[PDB]
């Protein structure tokens, strides 16, 4: 019961991309259960940015997955403790972006502390160019390891009619004694995230949902 | 018009794994239209294999795919001219598994010739230990590159409660003419590839489901 329809939500995320520094915040609101959230991120320092904030937004929220069939829920049961998660998303034409996040919970409101380290995107690419359109739908495989939740992503960056595909390495890992926490089984968590609205390379918002499931087809 | 709801599969695949040379013949059938299919497969030479079948069973068939929404169908359109695909799968304990398949039609019989080479299993890993347990279903990702279908999927093999991830990189090309075909958008394709049946790392039974969809998540 530590978690109420509406959450509010609170960022802080520090980083270098390609050399160059930024620091942004974030507030937000969602509703954890039904797995849908906003936030709005202000660029304090380093604006405008001079990439693409596209590979940035999915370091900016697990807490808000609606979870189906009866899928033990990691991240709520991590509460009160919280929770952390790593994660190295690496593009098919180079760049390499990794991020470490903390998540605790004071009150109605949900703290993320992020660490962005990106490295190597071709000078010439739509991410330094800053001419891409946001993500695509996509597909998390979950599964556990010793306790720890491991996730493996394909994601796809709209540039034009063109895509280019990254794959993200996650592991998230519970502030919560092992033993009072049951680990969910191998399954799948469908992502939105978009991005609607977006100013001057400073302002952003973001818009997600999540839902934890197994897969459609039957097993014969 | 050219398929039938009932379609026969021969299948030959020449490989050499680990420096483990093999020949296979397989025998299948299934519904295109459902997406729905089965196969018998006999290994001719190299038997007993001394590594896990399953790394071999993504490489025995995407003219069986139930296409939902309207997402137009690369590969039933590629007939009679056919298709072929080639593939990349690597796994994260660093085994790699190249391979390249032809499908043509003839009559009601669908005609596969399966080429791989496969290199650096690591000698204590599960696969060539014979140690797995099949794979846990999977979903793809789809999408159009000048007329090429492109694909990027992440597998599981199952190796008691633990996963073995592997990254499959395909690419689909058809033997139609670029102007004559219809080329899908971005979408994503459900697999649950199964193994019901097997005997003496020689004789394999594999059934096969697979749906193209768009996400279920609804677009805010």
């Amino acid at each position: 019961g530590l978690l109420k329809e509406s959450m509010r939500i609170k960022m802080d995320m520090e980083g270098t991309v390609n050399g160059h520094y930024f620091k942004c915040e974030g507030e937000g609101d969602g509703n954890p259960f039904t797995g849908t959230q906003s936030m709005r991120i202000h660029v304090t320092e380093g604006a405008p940015l001079p990439f693409a904030f596209d590979i940035l937004a999915p370091c900016c929220s697990r807490t808000f997955i609606h979870h189906t069939a009866g899928i033990p829920d990691f991240f709520k049961q991590s509460f009160p403790e919280g929770f952390t998660w790593e994660r190295t998303t690496t593009y098919e034409d180079g760049g390499i972006l990794t991020a470490h996040q903390d998540t605790s919970l004071e009150g109605n409101c949900l703290i993320y502390k992020v660490k962005v380290l990106g490295t190597n995107f071709p000078a010439d690419g739509p991410v330094m160019k800053n001419k891409s359109e946001g993500w695509e739908p996509c597909t998390e495989v979950v599964y556990p390891d010793n306790g720890v939740l491991c996730g493996r992503n394909v994601m796809a960056l709209k540039v034009g009619d063109r895509r280019l595909i990254c794959h993200l390495y996650s592991s998230y890992k519970s502030k919560k004694a092992i033993r009072a926490l049951t680990m969910p089984g191998f399954h799948f968590t469908d992502i939105r995230l978009q991005m609607p609205r977006k100013k001057k390379d400073e302002y952003f918002e973001l818009y997600e949902a999540s839902v934890a499931r197994y897969s459609d087809l039957p097993e014969k």
